[PDB]
DNA sequence: GGGGTGTGGTAGC
DNA sequence: ATCGCTACCACACCCC
């Protein structure tokens, strides 16, 4: 057990976070990208038409844990059991479900203590934990397959165990759903074999957006070839609202209010206006989710195609620890700042570059919230505040940056009693030459 | 037209 | 027990 007051709890809590290992995985692959194609130009050009494959492994970290089991769950069935990763018993998040447990009704971010009663009674909940290099290992098998298959011209790392692999087709070259089928079944097949025994789902179209969505059409195991010539009110009625992509709970929940509770997407296209839509969700959202309804994506969702090395590059660096937050008085909260800047400069130090701007944001218990909350260790019901400060100089010096990330807790107010949670984060980066003089 | 700030939401397991 | 990260767009609202 480490405490939040120890000099490891920073190391520990990244050990065991799954969502800092998502965001870490995801960082290495973007700058490995830019890595591989500093001397290469691989981009898509207007002058290209292109196919997009959308590869991802089904129920991802339940598929590994299951392969990588001790052999304590030697017996566990995944095919006929309902699979949880997790940490805990109670008020733990399942970070993946196998799709015997999603037949029930149990999702990705459910806590344990909820899946359970979805369960009738006689089955029982299997529960793996986690296997992080497992995940690791078998997500470089993964790009690796996608690499040696040599059927795109394009591989744009999304996560962990997803990516978007662009095909493009000369006029030279007649594209048929048969070749595309044989494609994805090549796909599937090679991944399978090269992750001993992972599945992943393909959605394979003209567009980004129709993409993910005929992914989610695909899943599990299997793949869906749609294009925008194909589009039909049977496929548009095969998916829930926030099956679009940027369509969260928040926007989930102004969709239902403006438009008399659509049950598919198909409700909301015969329902929906485009300044109806701009009104309830934005103006940008609004017509992102209107392109969306006819297959079509949006100018800010190309860019990463038309320029994969412009997308794809940090522009900021943070920390996040909302979790295990228990801190008595002022000086364990300032050292606790002063340990996440060093491992934040460390970072910093790795890409060669400076800071200019810097925020620290932080989660203070509401004044009716209970000082222990429901999940272990949760930060509970909170209020955010947040402040940043310019740098004069952009720097990476401890001194100046720790300093600063002391004074602007000190002027958020936050008693070290109350306080469940912290951000510390560089927010603008600036390269460093070798033109030091002044 | 340019700039700034803090806040909200989403995305993957 | 339990590990509720983190990058980045978009927004509302302020200044010249
Ligand atoms: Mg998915
Ligand atoms: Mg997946
Ligand atoms: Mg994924
Ligand atoms: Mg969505």
């Amino acid at each position: 057990i480490v405490a939040c007051d120890d000099p490891d709890f920073l190391t520990s809590y990244f050990a065991h976070s799954r969502l800092h290992h998502l965001s870490a995985w995801k960082a290495n692959l973007k700058d490995k990208f830019l890595n591989e194609n500093i001397h290469k130009y691989t981009k898509i050009t207007d002058k290209d038409t292109y196919i997009i494959f959308h590869i991802d492994f089904d129920c991802f970290f339940a598929t590994v844990a299951y392969l990588c089991r001790s052999s304590s769950f030697s017996a566990c069935d995944f095919k006929r059991d309902p699979i949880v990763v997790c940490h805990g018993t109670k008020n733990s998040d399942i970070a993946s479900c196998n799709y015997v447990a999603r037949s029930y009704g149990i999702k990705n971010g459910m806590w344990v203590s909820q899946a359970e009663k979805m369960l009738p009674n006689g089955i029982k909940l299997i529960s793996l934990p986690y296997t992080f290099e497992q995940f690791q290992l078998k997500s470089e098998a993964f790009y690796s397959t996608l690499k040696r298959l040599n059927i795109f011209n394009l591989i744009l790392p999304i996560s962990i165990d997803e990516a978007v692999c662009v095909r493009i087709i000369p006029d030279n070259i007649h594209n048929t759903n048969t070749l595309n089928a044989r494609l994805c079944e090549e796909i599937r097949q090679e991944i399978f074999q090269g992750t001993n025994g992972c599945t992943v789902s393909i959605g394979c179209s003209d567009s980004l957006v129709l993409a993910r969505l005929a992914l989610k059409m695909a899943k599990p195991n299997g793949y869906n070839i749609t294009f925008k010539s194909n589009l039909s009110e049977e496929f548009w009625s095969s998916f829930k609202l926030d099956d679009l992509p940027g369509v969260g709970h928040s926007t989930l929940s102004r969709l239902e209010s403006t438009f008399d509770s659509p049950h598919s997407l198909n409700d909301l296209r015969k329902r929906y206006t485009l300044d109806a839509l701009k009104a309830s969700v934005g103006s940008k959202l609004g017509m992102k989710i209107h392109l969306a309804l006819q297959g079509q994506d949006d100018e800010e969702s190309l860019k990463i195609l038309y320029d994969p090395k412009e997308v794809l590059q940090r522009k900021s660096l943070s920390i996040d620890i909302n979790w295990g937050i228990r801190f008595k008085n002022i000086t364990q909260v300032d050292l606790f700042i002063e340990r996440g800047c060093q491992y934040l400069l460390e970072k910093l130090n790795e890409i060669n570059k400076t800071t200019s701007q810097i925020t620290l944001k932080l989660m203070r218990r509401c004044k009716d919230a209970p000082i222990e909350p429901p999940k272990y260790m949760g930060m509970g019901r909170c209020d955010s505040f947040s402040r940043s400060s310019r740098l004069g100089i952009p720097t990476n010096e401890f001194g100046i940056i720790a300093t600063e990330m002391k004074s602007l807790y000190r002027t958020l107010g936050c008693p070290p009693m109350e306080l469940r949670g912290l951000a510390l984060q560089f927010n603008k980066l600036v390269d460093v030459g070798p033109d030091n003089n002044q």
